[PDB]
């Protein structure tokens, strides 16, 4: 399937990149999925004093039964990278909210390698919990900052990702966990550390 939309005025898409900075103003090779549930702009924005690909998204209020369904699910097609020597693969991940009070942001990496049958999904997902969002500092331009982690030797179905294996693309997914959330998603310096 593919989710549409009328075209829609994203940054230059550039050339798929890592560590992915943005500093170029191009999205160096992200793009939506085309199963994305959100397909509307990917722009470049300044976070935290830094060029960072960014989206809008407002979650409905009619949840979706496929968990992935209203997700922004954005990748970085045919890189072609491995992880070599590293145990993570990391990111900057900001919030900018209209509305966060309940329920969670739930993210999850994916590789398409294509000697494991082009899917190998990280096992740790990470849950962000909306409540505890206005108890936490902001940076000085208003945003909420993670750096996310996942430990890149804990895969799910028993697949292994060696330092050598061909990783083609890359997949974020921020997806909803019966949250109210909406506002503005960013990241940065996406990089294997
Ligand atoms: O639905 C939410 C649920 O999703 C689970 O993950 C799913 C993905 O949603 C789904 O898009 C993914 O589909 C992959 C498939 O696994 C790959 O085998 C397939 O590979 C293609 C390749 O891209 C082509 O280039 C090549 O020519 O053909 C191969 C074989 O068809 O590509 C598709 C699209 O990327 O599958 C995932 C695993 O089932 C999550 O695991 C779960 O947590 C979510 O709740
Ligand atoms: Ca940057």
């Amino acid at each position: 399937r593919a989710v549409v939309e009328a075209p829609v005025e994203h940054a230059p898409i550039g050339k798929a990149t890592l560590p992915s900075t943005f500093e170029d103003s191009t999205r160096q090779g992200w793009a939506w999925d085309a199963t994305s549930g959100v397909q509307s702009a990917l722009t470049i924005k300044d976070a935290n004093e830094s060029k960072a690909i960014s989206w809008e998204v407002k979650y409905p209020e009619v949840k979706p039964v496929d968990g992935w369904a209203s997700a922004p699910r954005i990748m970085l097609g045919n890189v072609n990278t491995t992880r070599g020597n590293n145990k993570y693969l990391t990111f900057d991940f900001y919030l900018k909210p209209t509305q966060a009070s309940k329920g969670s942001l739930t993210i999850s990496l994916a590789f398409a390698p294509p000697s494991l049958g082009f899917w190998a999904q990280a096992t740790g997902d990470v849950n962000i919990p909306l409540s505890s969002l206005s108890k936490m500092k902001k940076t000085t331009d208003g945003l909420y900052h993670f750096q996310v982690k996942y430990d890149l030797d804990k895969i799910n179905d028993g697949k292994v990702l060696t330092a050598n294996t061909v990783l083609r693309d890359i997949t974020i997914v921020v997806a909803d966990g019966n949250s109210d959330f909406a506002g503005t998603m960013y990241l940065d310096n996406i990089r294997f550390e």
